[PDB]
């Protein structure tokens, strides 16, 4: 079996560069340990940046996005009683953000997938990487108990976290940047109407909380909890008896509730590795690094390796510029380290840590005080949470 | 013996208000502890802001800073082998700092308080306060052995962080709000030519490195050293030595070294009361608050209390208005909590803490990088290096 770029993984990032690689004629194989229907059950993300927004479109994979999208051009904070509106639009130069979950997007490329008829092997098991430092790599798999090989020129591994490739390079060749965090997200999706316009992300003593949506009719929400909380340990009732608790009263007042269709708790977590290659391999996404949701900046950074990469393949197919190949590291983590700090950041003055000192938490209350009155302060709010620029690249 | 206000403490903070008030008719009296030659000797602060300035001016005790003080347009920043200007009269809108050393200052308003006549006793042994919740608060103190007794309607306390005013508040009134660095400022002060038009803060592997000025032929190095060293343990040769291996090597070349005139040890301190004042006793500078000195607030800070708690004292005698008296607390505290949050965040930034984790260092490093190469970035640095506006109260 062969191929030009074999790609583990069909979450966003597989699909995406796969879709991507495709319209301009590179052949491109995806392997996906899952079935579609489980990949398809994942609640996550739902705030996508102009930069990927453009990439949708680019890959000719916005149509619904266009129609069901919600284009959101401000986000509410509010912390010590009051709610403070940052203007995206206003602040970043005109810059919005694009509200459409991340099922929607991997619903709407998976479809896009077969329509054009390109290979997607689900239940691709035990996905090996070997000669990866060659000339020509290969992956091995089964697929229904026999063995399969499949040659390649490039592999992209779109694996996620827990993905196989990130595995495969040295560990003498990774450099590891980690920090874990004390609590996580308790998430809650409901079939009610979003209780604002906009996203409120709140600080509220007993905890962070974020009011968010998916569409007029569907609500996602979230509360900040401790590690040792386990789901089966928040009915319904509990989770909207937190949530009110932890918003401003004019705004827990008109909460539409309703039972949960998903609810489910992630924990909180920053991650990069140095390099995002070696040898044929090229990291991708979730393989590579993690954010905390806080700047909501996942997804999107999963795009923009997604469209650098695939540019330096073009240039390496269609211009024989193989070579380009070499700067994909270097140009990924400028981003991403800029990216990573901005979630950091955010994670930071929203939350509520276990052990503060009287300081710390008048210092948490003075960032928000400063950053949230202040134009300049503002502005580096809304540059950021819009996103920074994509390089170009040469 | 008789008076309006009560000053304890001769430094920046008790001339300045003293002065202030003696110009609007207010008499005052101040007590300092030690003789006028010590006070004259400690070196300290160099740059003030803008409002500072016109605190000065407005006290009549300008001329010899409009004179010899250096106005500076911006400050640079190096980390990582290159510098970062920051345009600070560009970036907040055309305001500068000045430079014109703590000494000079004190100088100033030292000789303009002697040729007014307004009272000073140096050498104020055991000054205690009495009555501070009555209607007629009083001083007792020693003047080479006899005790002697001062009324008045209101005590400042200016005396420093070791002082006794705010030893003088119950500590059940006190909210007490601090943090330590596990550091010092190792400082350096030298007739030889600064190294830079302009002031350069450094942030290298081997330790922070600030390169300042007093004068045109006077200058003063700092850099960042662990509580355990003790200044006989650096002599001048082992300061340049580190300096020059802290600073880029186009710096380095050019630095005019020689052997130092001071040299001295501050650690660096983070410290907040809440509220400022007690019955009839008001706090004012390091009585009330300590900033670690990156961000050059101190006196600046101590310039602001005075600034407030002197129109405060108009109003009350001018205007009979002595109820607006109970605002200075939530007025000051607004400055100070914005001002120590840029102290402190200009502080982690700059300087190498000691168990630092990869992840913290790469945020440090993009901290900076994000905040010097974006322009709502360098906006922030510059309009609270300046110094955020003076609350005008009613
Ligand atoms: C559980 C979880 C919850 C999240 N929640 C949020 C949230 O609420 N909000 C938010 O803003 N962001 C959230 N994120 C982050 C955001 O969803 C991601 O950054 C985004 O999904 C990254 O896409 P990806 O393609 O890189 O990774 P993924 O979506 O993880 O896709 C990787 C895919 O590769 C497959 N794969 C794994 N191992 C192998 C293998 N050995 N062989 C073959 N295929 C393999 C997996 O089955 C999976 O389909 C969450 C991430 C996770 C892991
Ligand atoms: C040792 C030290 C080093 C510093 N170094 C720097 C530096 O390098 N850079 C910088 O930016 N800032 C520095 N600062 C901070 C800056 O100098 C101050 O914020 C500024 O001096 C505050 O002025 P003040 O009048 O409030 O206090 P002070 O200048 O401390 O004056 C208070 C005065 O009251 C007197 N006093 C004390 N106790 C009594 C008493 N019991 N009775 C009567 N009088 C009393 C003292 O003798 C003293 O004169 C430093 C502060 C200190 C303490
Ligand atoms: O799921 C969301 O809608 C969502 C929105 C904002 C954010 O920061 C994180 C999130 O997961
Ligand atoms: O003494 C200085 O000149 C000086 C300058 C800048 C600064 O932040 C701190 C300082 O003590
Ligand atoms: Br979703
Ligand atoms: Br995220
Ligand atoms: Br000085
Ligand atoms: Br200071």
């Amino acid at each position: 079996m062969k191929t030009q770029v074999a790609i583990i993984g069909a979450g966003p990032s597989g699909l995406l560069l796969g879709q991507l690689l495709h319209k301009a004629g590179i052949d491109n194989v995806i392997l996906e340990r899952q079935t579609p229907d489980y990949v398809l059950g994942r609640i996550r993300a739902g705030v996508l940046e102009q930069g990927m927004v453009d990439l949708l479109r680019e890959a000719g994979v916005d149509r619904r996005m266009a129609r069901d999208g919600l284009v959101h051009e401000g986000v509410e904070i509010a912390f010590a009683g009051q709610r403070r509106r940052i203007d995206l639009k206003r602040l970043s130069g005109g810059k919005t953000v694009t509200v459409y979950g991340q099922t929607e997007v991997t619903r709407d490329l998976m479809e896009a997938r077969e329509a054009c008829g390109a290979t997607t092997v689900y239940q691709a098991a035990e996905v090996r990487l070997h000669d990866l430092q060659g000339e020509r790599p290969y992956v091995t798999f089964e697929r229904d108990g026999e063995r399969l090989r499949l040659d390649c020129d490039y592999i992209a591994g779109c694996d996620g976290f827990h993905g196989i490739s990130r595995q495969s390079i040295p560990a003498e060749r990774l450099k590891v940047f980690e920090r874990v965090y004390p609590f996580g997200w308790l998430g809650l999706l409901a079939d009610t109407p979003p209780v604002s316009h906009e996203l409120i992300y709140a600080n509220h003593p007993r905890g962070f909380a974020l009011c968010s949506q998916r569409s007029a009719t569907r609500s996602r929400y979230y509360v900040q909890v401790p590690l040792s909380e386990k789901v089966e340990d928040w009915s319904d009732e509990r989770f909207w008896t937190e949530l009110k608790a932890r918003l401003p009263s004019e705004v827990a007042e008109k909460l539409v509730t309703g039972p949960s269709l998903e609810k489910s708790i992630a924990p909180l977590r920053s991650f990069v590795v140095e390099p995002m290659q070696h040898g044929r391999l090229f990291l991708a996404g979730d393989a590579a690094h993690i954010v905390p949701p806080t700047g909501a900046k996942g997804l999107n950074l999963a795009a923009s390796d997604v469209s650098t990469l695939y540019r330096l393949l073009l240039k390496a197919y269609r211009e024989g510029r193989g070579e380009l190949l070499e700067r994909y590291s270097a140009i990924c983590l400028r981003r991403i380290w800029k990216a990573e700090r901005f979630s950091w950041w955010m994670t930071s003055v929203l939350h509520r840590f276990p052990d503060t000192d009287a300081f710390s938490q008048r210092i948490q209350q003075t960032e928000l005080e400063y950053y949230l009155g202040s134009e300049a302060g503002l502005a580096t709010i809304a540059e950021n949470y819009v996103g920074l620029p994509y390089e170009e690249i040469e």
